[PDB]
This record gives C-alpha cells, structure tokens and sequence, in this order.
C-alpha cells in the first residue's frame, strides 16, 4: 500500500501494452473537430475566426460555465500558439491580454492570427516564467506543465508552477485559471488544500483532456472539495482502463470570429 489512487492509475498506464495506451488515451473522451481549423491555418485565413490549438475549446468549457468570469487585465503564462489568449481576447468584459511563452527549438512559438480581439494580444516568447517578476492582473491564466512517466517528476515541476504563481497570485487578480498536471499525490493534495484556503477557488476536470494525464485546471468559480474532487478523477481514468474501449464524443471547434476591438 502506501499509493494513491492517482499513483495507482499511473503504474497501470506505465504497464500498458503500445495498442492498449494507443486505444485508451481517447477512450470515452471529447474531443474537437480540428481537420478544418489546421487546414486554414496551414493556407493562412487569418479572419476565417478558427482556433490556433485545442487549447481555445478546453478554456472555453470552461468560461461558458462560470467557472471562471474573466475581466480587466489579463495575463496568459505559457501562451504558447496563443489558444488561451486569442480566446481570452472575445470577452467582453476583457479589456486587454498579455502573453508570454518561452518558444525556441522544441517548443511553440506564437503564431499571429486575427480572430474577434487581435489587436489587444501580444505574445512574447522567448521568455523564461521562472525568473519573471509578477505583476498586478485582473485574471491570471497558467497552462504550464510537461508530462512525466514519474508521477515525483510530475509533483517535482507542479510544485514549481504553483510557487511561481504565488506572487502573481499575491497580485490579488480577480480570477484565475492554474493547470495542474500532477494534484493526485499526497503531497499535492495537501499543497492544493493550503492554496485553497488562501486563494479560493477549486480543482475542475475537463473532459476534453485525455485519459493519458491527471491534469486537473485550478479555477476561481470552483468550490470544490480538493482531495474528492481529485479522488473522483483518479477513479475515472481507472475505471476507463478495465471496461471495453469507448468513442470519442466528437463536437464543433470552436469559432473565434474576427475583427478589431477598442
Ligand atoms: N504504457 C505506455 N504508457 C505511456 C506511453 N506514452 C506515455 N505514457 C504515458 O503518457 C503520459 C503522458 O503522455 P503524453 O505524451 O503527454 O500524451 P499522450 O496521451 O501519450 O499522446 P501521444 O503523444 O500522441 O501518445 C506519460 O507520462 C507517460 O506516463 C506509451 O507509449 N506506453
Ligand atoms: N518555464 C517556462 N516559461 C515560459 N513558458 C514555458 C515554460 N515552460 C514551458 N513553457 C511553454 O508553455 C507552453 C504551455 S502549452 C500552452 C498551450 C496554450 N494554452 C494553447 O492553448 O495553445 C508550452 O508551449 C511551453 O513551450
């Protein structure tokens, strides 16, 4: 013993065979239809209002359900291609958005389209969150985390982001959204409950994400309870590994329009 159930689902899905995590990752997911919005982008329709990643559908899931309200001044941590900032930019009650990703070889680099809101964005790669001082925001966006075949890598680098965001978090920003890859060990429940207490806020799962990550989103709109809430996902991805395989619950991407904003 000694495992959580989050460590458990994390040594099943270490132990599958290729075609068993192959046929599993998406069992019983949604997920968006992309085949269109790629093909735009790769030719360039800069104001057909398509999203530049899946990272635009999952935060909106997120906002079209109140569990989060951005306004103001909003800072976007790890924008990467910008699906969180270009989407962040349609709000109406967003008023600017800036965003900062590091880039390089193995990483994204931003891209510029011109979706409802484009000309408030800016996306600065090239730059390091770690060793960038925290600012006063409205709301706080955070998507960072690199998965690991470790769940103590895992905690190792989630521990890393959510000090990090405690001085953005100490900024007193309105609302946040904070992704954390690895909340289902010990440690991290005990760590999320702290930050709970000080900041508010809950821990949402997204059914958009696969069933290959733990990942669990930190929103502001959230009260829910930090280790159930955890416990209620680490018992569906393992209950996702026993059953026969399910679909994927495919739906609309979603469309940014375009357009300028004053
Ligand atoms: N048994 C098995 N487990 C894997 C494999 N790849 C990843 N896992 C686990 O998947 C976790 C995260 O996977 P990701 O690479 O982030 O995303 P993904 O679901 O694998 O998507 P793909 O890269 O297309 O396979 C890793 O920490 C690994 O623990 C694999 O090939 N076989
Ligand atoms: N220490 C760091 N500082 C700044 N950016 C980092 C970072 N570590 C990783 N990143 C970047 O953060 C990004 C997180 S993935 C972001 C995807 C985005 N939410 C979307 O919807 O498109 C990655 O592109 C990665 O390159």
């Amino acid at each position: 013993t000694g495992e959580t159930l989050g460590e458990k689902w994390k040594a099943r899905l270490n132990q599958m065979s290729a075609l068993e995590f192959y046929s599993y990752k998406k069992s019983g997911i949604t997920e968006v239809c992309r085949e269109e919005a790629r093909r735009a982008l790769k030719d360039g329709v800069a104001t057909g209002g398509h999203a530049v990643s899946r990272g635009s559908a999952k935060l909106r899931w997120l906002v079209e359900r109140g569990y989060l309200q951005p306004y103001g001044k909003v800072i976007d941590l790890g924008c990467g291609r910008g699906g969180w900032s270009y989407y962040a930019a349609t709000i109406r009650k967003v008023q600017e958005v800036k965003g900062y990703t590091k880039g390089g070889p193995g990483h994204e680099e931003p891209m510029l389209v011109q979706s409802y809101g484009w000309n408030i964005v800016r996306l600065k790669s090239g730059v390091d969150v770690f060793h960038m001082a925290a600012e006063p925001c409205d709301t706080l966006l955070c998507d960072i985390g690199e998965s690991s075949s470790s769940p103590e890598v895992e905690e190792a680098r989630t521990l890393r982001v959510l000090s990090m965001v405690g001085d953005w978090l100490e900024k007193r920003p309105g609302a946040f959204c904070i992704k954390v890859l690895c909340p289902y060990t010990s440690t991290m429940m005990e760590t999320l409950e702290r930050l709970q207490r000080r900041y508010g806020g809950g821990l949402v799962r997204v059914p958009l994400s696969r069933n290959s990550t733990h990942e669990m989103y930190w929103v502001s709109g959230a009260k829910s309870n930090t280790i159930k809430s955890v416990s209620t996902t680490s018992q569906l991805l393992l209950g996702r590994m026993d059953g026969p395989r399910r679909p994927v619950k495919y739906e609309e991407d979603v469309n940014l329009g375009s357009g300028t904003r004053a």
